[PDB]
């Protein structure tokens, strides 16, 4: 079996869990749910919690992760925190206010990791606003100077947005990472393998195949964890489909959410340290790219920003 607490090097010297948490619950679900959630998921071996302004979450995990290092389980250094800057937030004026913020909410004195959550800018408050990321990014820049975040990254990039970032003059630090739709309908190989040729890490969001939320995702799309070659898999290994849909991304190297709100899903995901799937196996999975990334609203595809239309 592989060790719970795997983790690789990022490109400024810190650490990440190879496997995360995922915290985003739609809002039906009470606000209270994410604490006991979020304990159970560190009491279960998840070190790696992802979060974000956006979720309306961040008081509740903080303090599941205050709770653990106040009774013993866990130091701040074992947990990897996740948060990230909401698009309405990308003026550079705002960045570093919305760190503090996120910060106080979680009652955390640093992030592990800050994120552009998304290329897609919208009107501070609000439609869709014209923001010069790499100004953004400067700003992040000086939240990782001030140690308000140990590492930061994007998320929802492209190949040419990432480009624009590491191109641009006076950089000072690459993303450590690019956090990307990512399960085997949707691969992203060959941003996989330009992120690799960056020293950027590719973190997978939906591995499960997203929690298909109405205001996003066609209730057509083929349920990943329904796929008659993930379940194959599954009976073979004698596991589960999203044990399947988890041990793909971490033998391709990829760093891997799941987002679980069930004690017994929470502790089944767990497992994919335990087994690996063969060369045989992981050609199986690379078959299933159809290019459907779940996420596919107007919302998205109609913002000047959108990601999805390049090859990669
Ligand atoms: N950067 C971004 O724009 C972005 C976008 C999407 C997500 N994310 C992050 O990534 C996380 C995960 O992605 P996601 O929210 O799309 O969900 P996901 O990890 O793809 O999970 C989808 C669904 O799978 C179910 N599930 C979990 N474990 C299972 C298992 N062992 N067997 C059968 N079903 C299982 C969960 O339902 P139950 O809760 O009922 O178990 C969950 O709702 C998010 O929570 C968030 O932290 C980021």
């Amino acid at each position: 079996m592989d060790s719970k607490q795997q983790c690789v090097k990022l490109n400024d010297g810190h650490f990440m869990p190879v496997l995360g948490f995922g915290t985003y619950a739609p809002p039906e679900v009470p606000r209270s749910k994410a604490l006991e959630v979020t304990k159970l998921a560190i009491e279960a071996g998840f070190r790696h919690i992802d979060s974000a302004h956006l979720y309306n979450n961040e008081e509740q995990v903080g303090l599941a992760i205050r709770s653990k290092i106040a009774d013993g389980s866990v130091k701040r250094e074992d947990i990897f925190y996740t948060s990230k800057l909401w698009s309405t937030f990308h003026r550079p004026e705002l960045v570093r206010p919305a760190l503090e913020n996120s910060l106080k909410k979680a009652q955390l004195d640093y992030v592990d990791l800050y994120l552009i959550h998304s290329p897609m800018s919208l009107k501070p408050g609000e439609i869709f606003d014209i923001v010069d990321l790499c100004t953004t990014w400067e700003a992040m820049e000086k939240c990782k100077d001030a140690g308000l975040a140990k590492s930061i990254g994007v998320s929802n990039f492209n190949r040419r947005q990432l480009e624009m970032i590491l191109n641009k003059p006076g950089l000072k630090y690459k993303p450590v990472c690019n956090q990307v739709e990512c399960h085997p309908y949707f691969n992203r190989s060959k941003l996989l393998d330009f992120c690799k040729s960056k020293d950027i890490v590719l973190v997978a969001y939906s591995a499960l195949g997203s929690q298909r939320d109405k205001r996003w995702v066609d209730p057509n799309s083929p349920v990943l964890l329904e796929d008659p070659v993930l379940c194959a898999l599954a009976k073979k290994h004698k596991r589960t489909p999203a044990l399947i849909a988890l041990r793909y991304q971490l033998q391709r190297g990829v760093v891997v959410l799941a987002k679980s709100y069930n004690e017994q899903r929470i502790r089944q995901n767990v497992q994919v340290f335990e087994f690996q799937l063969t060369a045989e196996d992981m050609k199986a999975i690379d078959g299933l790219d159809r290019n459907l990334h779940y996420f596919n609203s107007d919302s998205f595809a109609s913002h000047p920003n959108y990601p999805y239309s390049d090859e990669y």
